[PDB]
């Protein structure tokens, strides 16, 4: 009985929501994106916002509508998914990778302010694992140097920073990938506080089509989230709170487990909060926890314990090796090469929990 470090959290509601499009007949894209879109707009405080395909999709639209291309700088960290990363290098933008906070993984204001340079287009902090960046710094940053900030909230579906959601104010992309905190399989949903940029979006995701009875106004992708999707996603955004208070629960759990042992959870920010619980990632030092963590996750394996790697840090993979090659970020390696993240989802039993107890026990000896 392998235990996977996530499992979606489906139920009869989903099942119901897809039976109910399926009978309607209109599967795709539809109403059932239009609720969405009203409801993540409610959930989070903001004005508009535009459901797409993936959180990928929503980068590359995003970044696209900000007109960014040859020539062009996109700061962000190097600590987080590629798909950012390769959406900057595909409009043929250039990529500047900065460091991140050694203990919490999110890209500080210092880092960002040091790289800033007359072609600089863009920032795009991330929320790293359900916690938030330091927004009030980061957003003075762009203010002040007239740079537009785009949030990564993939991880952040829940996230709250000194009382507000995320995607509150300014510009947020959410992810609904099968393991984040919700989920319709693949989509997601860009949340903005600008008309114009939303509209530009939302032709982007379809085509490119837009009125001027619509027609290409300018070419764009195909982006757009199914009606069937987007129901499952609605069904779950209904059970946020729930499933996020189980995952709260499993954190505190997995904190006091630490106590007794080696492994080094992340730090928590030090502002104002309310942290998702996307992942629980532990350091796995070899000198301070006798083991390494390939080897770490490999014995889990054995124990059939699953785990992830969230993430290889997007300049040590080989097309960014190549690409630049004296590119170093001190923080950033360290954490790359002993992080790791443990089984954490809302439907986790003890049985589980302990079993990853028991079996980090065996482990750390
Ligand atoms: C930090 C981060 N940013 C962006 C993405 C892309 O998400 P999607 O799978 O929805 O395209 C991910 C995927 N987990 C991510 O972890």
């Amino acid at each position: 009985d392998f235990l996977p470090f996530s499992r979606p959290a489906m139920g009869a509601e989903e099942l119901a929501a897809v039976k109910t499009v399926l009978d309607s007949g209109w599967i795709t894209t539809g109403p059932k994106n239009q609720e969405l879109e009203a409801a993540f707009c409610r959930l989070t405080g903001n004005q508009y916002a535009v459901a797409v395909s993936s959180a990928t999709a929503g980068m590359h639209i995003a970044l696209m509508a900000l007109g960014i291309g040859e020539g062009d700088e996109v700061i962000t960290p190097s600590m987080t998914w590629v798909s950012t990363l390769n959406m900057i290098v595909l409009l043929g933008a250039n990529p500047v990778m900065v460091d991140v906070d050694r203990d919490t993984l999110m890209v500080t204001p210092e880092h960002i302010e040091a790289a800033i340079t007359p072609q600089t287009k863009a920032i795009i902090p991330v929320h790293y694992a359900g916690a938030p960046a330091d927004l009030d710094a980061i957003y003075a940053l762009g203010e002040r140097y007239g740079i537009p900030v785009i949030e990564d909230a993939a991880h952040a579906t829940g996230t709250s920073y000194k009382g507000r959601h995320i995607g509150a104010r300014g510009t947020a992309i959410f992810s609904f990938h099968a393991i984040k905190n919700i989920t319709c399989a693949e989509g997601g949903i860009v949340v903005t506080d600008n008309p114009q940029f939303a509209d530009k979006l939302r032709s982007l995701k379809f085509h490119g089509l837009g009125v001027d009875q619509a027609e290409v106004l300018a070419p764009g992708y195909k982006y757009n989230l199914p009606d069937l999707n987007a129901a499952i996603a609605l069904a779950q955004l209904q059970k946020l709170d729930a499933l996020n208070a189980r995952r709260a629960a499993i954190a505190a759990q997995y904190h006091q487990a630490m106590a007794d042992l080696p492994f080094q959870p992340l730090s928590l920010p030090s502002w104002e909060h309310i942290h998702a619980w996307h992942l629980f990632i532990i350091r796995v030092d070899e000198a301070r926890c006798g083991i390494t963590r390939d080897a770490l996750m490999a014995s889990l394996k054995t124990k059939g314990i699953g785990t992830g790697l969230h993430f290889r840090a997007a300049h040590t993979q080989k097309y960014y090796r190549e690409r630049f090659p004296t590119l170093t970020l001190p923080d950033t390696e360290w954490n790359s090469e002993r992080i790791c993240s443990l089984p954490l989802f809302p439907d986790m039993t003890e049985s589980d929990f302990d079993r990853v107890i028991t079996a980090l026990h065996q482990i750390a000896g």
